[PDB]
């Protein structure tokens, strides 16, 4: 078979930004379960950003600021100075995805959208190696992390992902429905959280 | 509905010890993935007293030696002062759980046998607990737990588990051997470890 990522990089810029826009999706939990615990944030933000990049692959008509969201934003997007919990890093990858998504989509920077998939898997393999304190690296320390059943996950999620896009020359009304309406109600993150 | 404890109390002294001996071969890759990788201990120590343990469901005729498994379980199990990694953690409470299983049976002490329970719930606490860093307390504290799906798996296979015993009157061979392939070809322990 070809390889993960140049089959991604094979997608045109709707696939990829679809595939990107589904994993962005995924990781609002994450988001949500920090603001909360933490009393940080408007986790609002970050759902009304992922309400207009799915309308922005439904609806060719759709205009919006992309600025004055990337602004807002940041400012909802955490510093792990401030914070001693954990959650402040998955919170901050979180926004600062869907912030790199809309300015990849604003700039037609097909790279970006592209490496969204591994920001949302260095989430997964961070938690693993917060918790781990292993000495092992390079393919020792890939292999221990894949022994972790959420990277796993996170593998097979992102592959079917791929998958069922790329069978599909472009992307339809019925696709982007379906992709969103799943990651929504499954309701899980790349990190098992659900709120 | 009546409370999980309240039912595992319930159960007789055979459909606790299954439940219980489930639940510890669950443990299993704990042990063998931090046993790989800090060079620590020797995992057929446990497998064996875990086969031992599923023939003692099957066979009454079966008898053999339970303290010198004890010692060399106790021989196998790790000191956490020797051990930077955190795997020193669920691999101690995998071995702790067939010794005091192993220990129960040996004096027929039920509530031993009815604590593997929490035993194999604390371990995934401790993992989520362990990297979370929150300040959170008592029902706050638990829901935030019950936020990682993990620990929602934990809470549903031991409820599922119990469930199959209890609507059993007694334990059957059918019901030993099946629910012991079961958990061997999952090979996923309690907190998502595969080997």
């Amino acid at each position: 078979k070809t390889g993960f990522f140049k089959r991604l990089k094979a997608l045109t810029l709707p696939q990829k930004q679809l595939f990107a826009t589904a994993l962005c999706q995924r990781m609002l939990p994450n988001y949500q379960l920090f603001s909360e615990v933490c009393e940080f944030g408007d986790p609002a933000v970050l759902s009304t950003a992922l309400e207009l990049l799915w309308q922005s692959l439904y609806d060719p008509k759709l205009k919006f600021n992309i600025d004055v969201h990337l602004q807002r934003l940041e400012d909802n997007t955490p510093e792990p100075a401030d914070f001693e919990a954990y959650g402040v890093y998955p919170a901050m990858d979180a926004v600062v995805a869907i912030s790199t998504l809309l300015g990849a989509i604003q700039g037609k920077i097909e790279e970006d959208i592209v490496n969204i998939s591994k920001l949302s898997s260095s989430t997964v393999a961070n938690y693993i190696e917060a918790i781990s304190d292993v000495d092992l690296v390079d393919e020792a320390l890939d292999d221990f992390v894949f022994a972790h059943e959420v990277m796993e996950e996170e593998k097979e999620l992102q592959n079917s992902l791929l998958e069922i896009i790329e069978e599909n020359p472009k992307i339809t009304a019925e696709l982007v429905k379906g992709l969103r309406k799943d990651i929504i109600e499954t309701g899980v993150s790349n990190i098992g959280i659900s709120v």
